[PDB]
């Protein structure tokens, strides 16, 4: 807990990063963030300034848990394609081999 | 349970998104997709079409538990401001007011 003008910041709430990092001074924009561990029921979203405060609008709805897999993508069968295609992308568990339905991915020529 | 090809899929499993729906036939590209439950040790991610399959290279080390939070900016104090100006973004725990650091996120003009 370390003080930070009139509040206190932690360690324990984190922003990883806002998905646009600019918009119309308009507001009332969609965006969504990446953060570590918050609770839904116990969260907020605020922008300010030195003597301006403003709160993003969202419910406990709008915080979503999700999985994100970076990888490595496998090359294609066929390096020599001259046109696009498009292969199917899935997931599948390792102990009972059961899948996940398809996603469309197209490869691209060289 | 349900028989697709040669595997059997199941809705437990399931990819959300790709990041990018395209990319070089050469593979050794980096992406990450979003996917509900799945056990980091127990999984992997799979590309093909019926004759061909090719498998994504990643760790347990690569996938990745976050929170995405989607929701609406606040329109910034002054609407007539002529130049970008780049204000703080941060989280905010409602019970205690404890805060996180800062990213910034720039309001563009009218």
């Amino acid at each position: 807990l370390v003080p930070r003008g009139s509040h206190m910041n932690t360690s324990e709430l984190r922003i990883c990063r806002i998905n646009k990092e600019s918009g119309p001074c308009t507001g009332g924009e969609e965006l969504s963030l990446l953060c570590d561990k918050v609770q839904k029921e116990d969260i907020s979203v605020v922008f300010s300034t030195a003597s301006w405060e403003g709160r993003a609008d969202f419910s406990q709805a709008d915080v979503h848990r999700q999985i994100a897999i970076v990888f490595k993508t496998p090359p294609y069968e066929d390096l020599e394609i001259s046109e696009p295609v498009t292969v199917n992308v899935f997931l599948q568990r390792l102990t009972d081999g059961v899948c996940s339905e398809p996603l469309p991915f197209t490869y691209l020529p060289r």
